[PDB]
């Protein structure tokens, strides 16, 4: 079968930080020399964190760290009594600015270019907001695999969000409870799991069968828990009131959020066959970040599971990239340059420059202030969700 | 594909509501007295080489000289619609049994059970035994799996999702993410657990076949009570005709056969079916490949891992049809002279 510990999430470092939410992993170098600016992981807590780093063939992980990046990882928790008033600005406080002070007190440097995936690009976001509000000089690159900016416009995930629940869960914020695998499960995984069963059919009508991949199906199934506070008030504020068109419709962390503000040169990603979230909702925020400097826009090929990972060292599928930024995708589309390959490799590229000169790779994992505590993949990552 | 092949020659002996016994015309002078029945999955046509287009293998054995009947389940009529996998067991294989045993005047006779029609055939079989209904000396089971552990990539498909899905079944802005189990890959499982060629989603008997005519109850029991819960490795586990299911109350010889190369079925799963028949007095297990001629495998000794048992396994090229003919004819009876007239004057031969 799949064990986590020893077939899969096998790509070898240690947990060089805790916290009662998060468990940061450095990621032992494979390379002589590494590029001097770190990369930081903010995988989402809708799953586990380990749709990055799966098997050695498509553990996007192990390959970015092959390729010489200072790799390091935000693992979340899975929800438990002890966590049942965790909020959103929980998860940006003690979520990335912990993960992210813990990076610029092991590696010494200043700046570090950050990824979100699903949740984490929304979490990652609203961190640079506040990033930008208290003058936090933390991130110098940005980048979104997924993630939807622009909430009006979404997905499906709307036919199964109740209204009802969301309001009684408001009557009782404080002391607000767990709320159950099973149900972000309904709302979340079996979708993608329609989606990854289809176009897997798909692909199989137009190419040669191909093995299917468990891999993902188990990364699937594999659900946790989520506190009542911080779901409820993602459900309420973005996949129904959706707070972040409105600049200062919304305030956490005692800071209002607005996304011109944003300055940091971004990197954007979304699948095209993406049949649960479709890829016009998110390329409908690049409209939206008016303050970046720079922006890239990258269509990827398959669903958000099997084109969100797509590994390098197979190049199955193609991607779309140009630099126009029209207000209507189609003519995005249109005026889209097309290239074989899997598109990690493209994004290699837009790391190249900012990731700054190559500094040979530190023999160390951790340092003298943060002692590696036990290897990856960690114990976060291993917990079961609560039963009924 | 611009097939040239050749005619079995058969009339219907027996008809009722769901199946259609057809009797095969002897062609050897001397036969075995005792007869043999073929039990095909639950499906008119299921495309399995050998047998639907050509029916290779019935030709040969009846050239061995074996009375040979077949279950020829009808195609599905929406007076079929209400059956259960209770009515398959009983007014399908031991209806065939009742009139094999008055045609042939043969009180038991040997089994084959090739497909989901094995499995079928099992079921039966912990039927007949807890109600001391004596139907069959031995039973043969042909790329059909008893333990569903690992049925193979299918199981990327089968889960709760889809066959409540799909039980549901049965909006304006919508995708077919919320329906999961559209007919595409519906089609797609079903297809490919249910017929011996599966088809490309761009062929006509990719949407329209007999495998999606099958009822809705026999594919939810089917997918949930072997796919699912592996209800034949457990004792009690399901009960069908008020009997529950224990595997090691089978007290008749069993020989079984699984290719080598069928992806569908993977023959590791088919032997690890092996070691839950307890109860039957002697096992045979030969292991066939295709060779890109023909060759298979036999070996006497059964462990729990597969590899060890391909390891000491002899090899004796040819159709394995040999070996189970050598297994066969011992436990075949005597031998007698052919009958002239197919069915008798009760059982007149229909058409
Ligand atoms: C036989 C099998 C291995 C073929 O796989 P394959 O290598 O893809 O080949 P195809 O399915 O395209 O079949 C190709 C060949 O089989 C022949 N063929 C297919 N079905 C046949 C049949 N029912 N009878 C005779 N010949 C058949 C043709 O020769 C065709 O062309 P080729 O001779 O030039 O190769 C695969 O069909 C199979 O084994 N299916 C088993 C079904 C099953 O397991 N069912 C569960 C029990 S119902």
């Amino acid at each position: 079968p799949f064990q986590i510990g020893k077939n899969l999430v096998v790509t070898p470092g240690e947990v060089v930080f805790r916290n009662e939410l998060i468990e940061l992993i450095q990621y032992t170098p494979t390379t002589e020399k590494v590029h001097e600016k770190p990369l930081l992981f903010v995988p989402p807590c809708i799953n586990k964190y380990y749709l990055m780093d799966l098997q050695p063939d498509n553990s996007m992980v192990r390959h970015f760290v092959g390729q010489g990046y200072r790799v390091f990882l935000v693992s979340w928790r899975s929800a438990v009594p002890e966590m049942k008033n965790f909020t959103w600005e929980t998860y940006i406080e003690k979520g990335v600015f912990a993960a992210a002070e813990a990076v610029q007190k092991i590696t010494k440097q200043p700046t570090m270019n950050a990824l979100g995936f699903c949740v984490g690009g929304v979490i990652l976001t609203t961190a640079l907001c506040v990033a930008q509000a208290k003058g936090l000089k933390y991130f110098d690159s940005a980048t979104f695999m997924t993630s939807l900016i622009d909430h009006a416009e979404p997905g499906e995930i709307s036919f199964f969000i109740d209204e009802a629940l969301v309001a009684s869960r408001e009557a009782k914020m404080a002391a607000g409870g767990i709320i159950s695998g099973k149900e972000i499960g309904r709302t979340f995984a079996s979708l993608r799991a329609n989606d990854l069963v289809w176009n897997y059919v798909v692909n199989n009508y137009l190419l040669g069968k191909t093995p299917a991949p468990f891999d993902l199906l188990y990364w699937n199934n594999d659900a946790v828990d989520l506190p009542l506070p911080m779901h409820t008030f993602m459900l309420r504020q973005f996949y129904i009131n959706n707070a972040l068109i409105t600049p200062g419709a919304i305030t956490l962390c005692g800071v209002p959020i607005d996304i011109s503000k944003i300055d940091i040169p971004v990197y954007m990603f979304a699948a095209r066959e993406n049949h649960i979230v479709l890829w016009s909702s998110a390329y409908s925020g690049l409209k939206y970040l008016s303050g970046t400097p720079s922006r890239r826009f990258v269509l990827g090929a398959s669903g958000h599971i099997a084109g969100s990972i797509n590994p390098v060292t197979k190049d199955k599928r193609n991607y779309w990239t140009n630099e126009q930024l029209p207000v209507n995708p189609e003519e995005w589309l249109e005026g889209a340059q097309s290239h074989p390959g899997s598109w990690w490799k493209d994004w290699d590229a837009w790391l190249a420059p900012q990731s700054g000169k190559q500094v040979p790779a530190p023999k160390m994992l951790g340092s003298k202030e943060f002692p590696p505590l036990q290897p990856a993949p960690g114990s976060y990552v291993l917990a079961k969700a609560m039963p009924p």
